[PDB]
């Protein structure tokens, strides 16, 4: 019944799971104060290495600290994007280091007006992973793509099969795990977001 | 028999066509004045929500106020490349919202020194919209590529048939004026291309 | 038995060449100062327009003046990636102007700490040519890739068979060389780049 689940694997991977399936965890203030204490609580715990990201049910995040702050933890955020990721959803998807896509799972750029002039928000994070062009035809039009689109745009690694999203995302996250140090990690997340998210 | 005809739909767009058929849309002042003032008469109708250029014949803008002044417009620009995509006329082409090309449709980014120093120029935007990787390609060997390398590149949203160009950018263009008002565009444009253009 | 080969076709391309084949070119002091005076005396030649990059044997360069000289020189460089092409080596690869790739040649972002922090290095170059989330993901894995991939990503022009490596990469740096004067190249070299290698 909590609004976001947290477990730990033997392997250090924590798993965060938004837990509002009959709305498709559309984000929410119970939602936002799960993921903040969920994230903290991954971020202070030496034990834990990487962390995963996923949303219980049919969908990731559809609709509804500053919006980049994953973009700031010493420790990669992968998400395993199970279904509809949008508006915020898609923000929060995008600010992780690293996202794997159910097949089919469906896309959209859309938000009022106060998530497109949100500093550090889509307006900014969109365009930097694809481009201006990307950006504002995803913006303009708010169409849906689906998670194959993504990928060739760039918004996502890899499309899975559905029963393989989380297995694959997890085998990636241990495998990472394994290859880097906690401040191998640390470094590298600094040193390719630089100066501008300062 | 004007350089540049203008054309308003039901639904709100105006189309900008270049017609100078006889050379291929090449610019100059002729062409340049007739734009400006197209562009002009569009951003200040409150009636127009869109925009959409193209050139009339076998050619877009073959060869021959700063170069990116459309992408400081309030309004959405909606490129219809018919064919022949060259020099300033890719710069243009690239200095829109979105670009459509017709199948086939050739572009070059061959230019005299003039083209490649200037100022929010083509060295400016093409490597914004791709990569340093891509800009130095096509401006070193100033190569002929079509349509589909281009949407590959990521210079294109998408490649339509010949026939199907202009009812697919006017169809996106009506799609997107009802998706978004006039300030949700105007604040789109501005927070995408951000503090870049200043 | 030098450390780095030097030779220069008729048509005006410096054909660079590291020779350590037995360790797969894997970067070292030997190799560092040839490539330098190699670099140095194409770029002071007036009879050279262009420089071929390539390594003798089965790898380009495979592990081990600031990592981005090349891009601040006045003529562009050609990397001819023949097989494994691994930490610095891979960092070398990307600061060139133009990359072609033989078919299977393995990729990879294996760095120490040293490697990761290294101003205008690897954590610079990376994201620049690709993205955040690409360079994340191949630095916190720290996995293989072939040319293949490597293509898609958008760090390679093109891949072609073994056999067609060397002719390719010497037509594509003839031609240039026939297109662009050399006040023209290092204009736009300069053009691209930009004010981010200051
Ligand atoms: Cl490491
Ligand atoms: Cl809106
Ligand atoms: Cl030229
Ligand atoms: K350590
Ligand atoms: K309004
Ligand atoms: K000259």
């Amino acid at each position: 019944q909590d609004a976001v689940l947290y477990e730990a694997t033997p392997g250090g991977v924590a798993i965060i799971t938004f837990n509002r399936a009959d709305r498709l965890n559309a984000w929410g203030p119970d939602l936002a104060a799960g993921f903040y204490a969920a994230i903290d609580r991954a971020e202070a715990d030496p034990g834990i290495r990487v962390i995963v990201l996923t949303g219980r049910g049919r969908g990731f995040c559809a609709g509804a600290r500053p919006p980049h702050f994953v973009t700031m933890l010493r420790k990669p955020v992968i998400a395993a994007i199970n279904g509809p990721c949008v508006g915020i959803g898609l923000t929060q998807a995008l600010m992780c280091d690293v996202r794997f896509a159910a097949a089919g799972a469906k896309f959209a750029a859309v938000f009022a007006r106060r998530g497109l002039i949100a500093e550090f928000g889509i307006s900014w994070i969109l365009p930097r992973l694809t481009s201006w062009a990307v950006a504002l035809d995803l913006l303009l039009s708010g169409r849906t793509f689906l998670a194959e689109e993504a990928a060739q745009l760039g918004l996502v690694k890899e499309v899975v099969t559905p029963e393989q999203l989380m297995p694959r995302a997890l085998e990636y996250a241990e495998d990472i795990a394994r290859y880097c140090s906690p401040s191998s990690m640390a470094v590298i997340k600094r040193q390719v977001y630089g100066d501008a998210t300062r």
